[PDB]
């Protein structure tokens, strides 16, 4: 909408207080001008129409509890755009500035959120497996990475592609959580998961077998499930990301971390640059391989540590 740029506050999901960029035209709406061609926050009202309302506040405070779940999607996009154009030049998940748009209160006691080809929306959850799902910065970043990719490598939700697709959403989704370095982890979804059971999370990057999921080749899933185990097999790649940045030594493989701020490099420019909407994991490999030979040299330890990282989870 046209109006004037203006900052109103409000409480989260999880009760922590923030400011927000909103526009004022009669009323105050979630409709932040000072990113790009804009992000904007939309209200589905626990229906599936989508996108809903452009989220409207008389008074630009943002206290109610109905509030929380859009003061999170929206502040958390500014987060992740902030990400992506201060760290790897990109603007927007396109490229050039498109307007980012989510929607909350999707559906009744909704336990996902998701990336529709257009926008990204929110459950609520049920409050036994998820609270509102916006509250995790690290979920808001894991969506709007699949804006991302879809806009560059292309990468086909199923089977070996789709666990790389899942896999660039929960390494960004992480890396912008370390950004915002608020309580950061290499786990996803620990601040919206399961209120009732303390210390667990959706995944874990650092060890994905603790919740089921493979952490080597030889362990994938490979039934048709989950789009042929896309949420599943993303464990064997989140744990190679994990090894490249931070090291250690996995079924014998021992790996050199080289941080997060190289592997964020990496996986960006293999995303942009190599990967294609049928890579496999091998043909992941190699795109790592070979970006961090762009980076940083063929004889250097980055390139040396990817390799290592690959060996360890038995993708060769
Ligand atoms: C980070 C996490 C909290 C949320 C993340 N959502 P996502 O991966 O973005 C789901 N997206 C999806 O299923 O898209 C299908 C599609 C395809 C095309 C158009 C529209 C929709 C996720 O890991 N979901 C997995 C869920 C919870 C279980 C039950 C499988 C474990
Ligand atoms: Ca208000
Ligand atoms: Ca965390
Ligand atoms: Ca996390
Ligand atoms: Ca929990
Ligand atoms: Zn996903």
């Amino acid at each position: 909408i046209t109006g004037t740029s203006t900052v109103g506050v409000g409480r989260g999901v999880l009760g922590d207080q923030k400011n927000i960029n909103t526009t004022y035209s009669t009323y105050y709406y979630l409709q932040d001008n000072t990113r790009g061609n804009g992000i904007f926050t939309y209200d589905a009202k626990y229906r599936t129409t989508l996108p809903g309302s452009l989220w409207a506040d008389a008074d630009n405070q943002f206290f109610a509890s109905y509030d929380a779940p859009a003061v999170d999607a929206h502040y958390y996009a500014g987060v992740t755009y902030d990400y992506y154009k201060n760290v790897h030049n990109r603007l927007s998940y396109d490229g050039n500035n498109a307007a980012i748009r989510s929607s909350v209160h999707y559906s009744q006691g909704y336990n996902n959120a998701f990336w529709n080809g257009s926008q990204m929306v929110y459950g609520d959850g049920d409050g036994q497996t998820f609270i509102p799902l916006s509250g995790g910065i690290d979920v808001v970043a894991h969506e709007l990475t699949h804006a991302v990719t879809d806009y560059t490598a292309g990468l086909i939700y199923q089977n070996e592609s789709g666990a790389i697709n899942e896999a660039i959403s929960d390494i960004f989704g992480t890396l912008v959580e370390f950004y915002a370095n608020k309580n950061p982890d290499w786990e996803i979804g620990e601040d919206v998961y399961t209120p009732g059971i303390s210390g667990d999370s959706l995944r874990s990057m650092s060890d994905p077998a603790k919740y089921g999921d493979p952490d080597h080749y030889s362990k994938r899933y490979t039934g048709t499930q989950d789009n042929g185990g896309v949420h599943i097999n993303s464990g064997i790649i989140n744990k190679a990301a994990y090894l490249i940045s931070q090291g250690g030594t996995h079924y014998g493989v021992s790996v050199v971390g080289i941080g997060r701020d190289k592997l964020g490099k990496i996986f960006y420019r293999a995303l942009t640059q190599y990967l294609t909407p049928t890579s496999n994991f091998s043909q992941l490999r190699a795109a790592a391989v070979q970006s961090a030979t762009d980076l940083y040299g063929s004889t250097s330890q980055e390139v040396a540590s990817v390799k290592q990282a690959f060996d360890a989870v038995g993708v060769k």
